[PDB]
């Protein structure tokens, strides 16, 4: 057990009771240190664990795919939680106010949270701590080598990361121990009200008939067991040669459960690297989730205002600034932008494959950000409808992975300058004519009327 992975918020008066877990971003029992490292905590004290998850009055800026995914894996890790003696609470409310309580009518010992570097769960920290008096803990059970740890600042590339994390992988990327067992109403009520409020902003392809289609991603720990082994079974081999061809869906698809933490991302390492593939398909994967997903985090921790223009690179705010006032091809709304109402057939089969999957490729998804910065007024405005469509319609979104793409695709974060253009500057471009060239675009485009 590592204790560079947990770090201290408060110190307090080592409460005499149930260590409490505040599960907000490892949904999962297995391969969870914010869990391993409670359980630790519980038996040197001789008083069982405990988890509380927090529903927040958040969920409403979503929609029911999301809810659905995040609720219907609780239900199984709930079964499974009581399977090893740990009950498990979910509260409805402000987490200020739920978790503050819940620790005074329960006589809390010791407060066990995971981490995450988003604005609005430091925000929720900042009312506990004000309520608390019992010594407050976070675990980084989500990255392989922990977010303060890999780094002291904000780095500006993939390049300065990449020595920097590898220097590290063998302190941090070791095997889970078990989690050895311990010596406010069902969630099916929360699942049945949540979608009723929810329900008349369900997305609709044109009247009626919904556009989300909820059999493409099974949620769960089991399910992503499931969709991990069938990646290195069957599409790890081709995953350098083919990640970059929307045509053929080579990817691992790990993306909206590694987001809910419904599968922990270090289990995923210790597989691919243990299991024999091309390896430069093995290269390919293994920087995508530990040098990209992991520098995602440091560029939220390290920057308050990820998701503004002040986190750009100087280089980017001097570039885009010279250009703010130069004729725009086309512009147009948010509404337009939701329904696909663009000129550009690549952009509104991009569009309508997250509407109608929840998940969108990953290659798309550099493209489908950057013409939202070529059709508006200004970057500010980019920023604000790339954020809007990406937090409302994927499965994975509201993720530090989300902003740092988005800032990647809008301000050149953790990029480089590349040859000017009009509106755009010195970000790298994408054309609709490149595309072509690196794949049959016309398949992608009928596949997604
Ligand atoms: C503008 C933009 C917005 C994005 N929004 C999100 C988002 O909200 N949430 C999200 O999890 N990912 C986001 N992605 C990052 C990346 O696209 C996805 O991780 C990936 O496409 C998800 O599908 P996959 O699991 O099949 O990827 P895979 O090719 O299978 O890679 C596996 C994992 O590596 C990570 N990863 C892969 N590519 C990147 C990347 N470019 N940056 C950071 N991590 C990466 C992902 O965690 C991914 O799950 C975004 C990318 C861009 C360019």
């Amino acid at each position: 057990m590592n204790p560079k992975r947990i770090r201290a918020l408060k110190s307090g008066k080592q409460g005499d009771g149930p260590v409490v877990y505040w599960m907000s971003r490892d949904q999962r029992a297995e391969d969870n240190w914010a869990l391993l490292f409670s359980r630790a905590i519980a038996k040197e004290a001789n008083v069982p664990v405990v988890v509380v998850f927090c529903l927040t009055d958040e969920f409403l800026e979503a929609g029911i795919r999301q809810y659905e995914f995040m609720l219907k894996g609780l239900q199984e890790l709930e079964v499974s939680l009581s399977r090893k003696k740990i009950p498990s609470f979910f509260l409805r409310g402000d987490p200020g106010e739920k978790i503050s309580r819940f620790v005074k009518d329960y006589n809390a010992g010791t407060l066990v949270t995971d981490f995450s570097p988003l604005r609005i769960k430091n925000q929720w920290i900042e009312k506990v701590i004000s309520g608390i008096s019992i010594p407050f803990f976070e675990v980084d059970a989500h990255n392989v080598v922990p977010c303060w740890e890999a780094s002291q600042k904000h780095e500006y590339a993939a390049h300065t990361f990449r020595p920097k994390l590898y220097a590290l992988l063998p302190e941090f990327l070791e095997e889970f121990p078990e989690l050895e067992p311990n010596s406010v109403e069902t969630l099916s009520d929360v699942l049945e009200t949540g979608v009723k409020a929810l329900l008349p902003e369900r997305a609709l392809l044109k009247n009626k008939d919904p556009l989300f289609e909820p059999w493409h991603f099974e949620p769960g720990e089991k399910a992503a067991k499931k969709v991990m082994e069938s990646f290195i079974a069957d599409r790890l081999d081709s995953y350098g040669a083919l990640r970059n061809d929307p045509t053929k869906n080579m990817l691992s698809n790990l993306s909206p459960y590694l987001h809910f933490g419904q599968i922990s991302s270090q289990r995923v390492v210790l597989e691919v690297e243990k299991a024999e593939s091309n390896p430069g398909s093995k290269k390919a994967f293994l920087d995508e989730i530990l040098i990209w997903k992991e520098i995602s985090d440091n560029f939220c921790y390290y920057n308050p205002g990820y998701d503004g223009f002040e986190s750009f690179p100087s280089w980017a705010k001097e570039s885009l600034n010279a250009h703010r006032n130069d004729v725009r091809s086309h512009i147009y709304t948010l509404e337009e932008f939701e329904a696909g109402k663009t000129h550009d057939p690549l952009w509104n089969a991009s569009q309508m494959e997250l509407l109608s999957t929840g998940k969108m490729h990953g290659y798309t998804r550099m493209y489908w950000a950057k013409k939202i910065l070529e059709w508006s007024e200004s970057p500010e405005k980019a920023l604000e409808i790339a954020i809007c469509l990406n937090d409302r319609y994927e499965l994975d979104g509201r993720d530090p992975n989300g902003y740092a793409g988005i800032a990647w695709s809008i301000g050149g974060v953790h990029d480089r300058a590349w040859g000017e253009r009009e509106v755009t500057g010195k970000i790298r471009y994408m054309s609709y004519e490149g595309c072509k060239r690196k794949f049959d675009v016309k398949l992608y485009i009928e596949k997604y009327s």
